[PDB]
């Protein structure tokens, strides 16, 4: 098939006072490259550097943050699936 662990984990994220802490960057994919330490993103569990899946059920395409940061605003709870594999010892 496709990937190696081919492992994801959905996490919830919620918006607060101040609004999502973590970060994500990536022209066509998606992946989250800064995370709330302490905060929201930490509660949640998530990673620096994890990739994103989908984000409600719902697949990202075509390259805009605006749009990934818009779709991810669009609700204070939104789904966000992600895929990483964490160590291996």
């Amino acid at each position: 098939g496709s990937h190696m662990g081919l492992v994801q984990r959905c996490v919830i994220i919620q918006k607060d006072d101040n609004g999502f802490g973590l970060t994500v960057s990536g022209d066509n994919p998606v992946f989250v490259q800064s995370v709330k330490e302490d905060g929201a993103a930490m509660r949640a569990g998530v990673q620096t550097g994890d990739r994103i899946i989908k984000v409600n059920g719902t697949l990202v395409t075509h390259s805009n943050h605006l749009e990934v940061v818009k779709l991810i605003k669009s609700g204070s709870y939104v789904a966000l699936t992600v895929q990483g594999r964490p160590p291996g010892s």
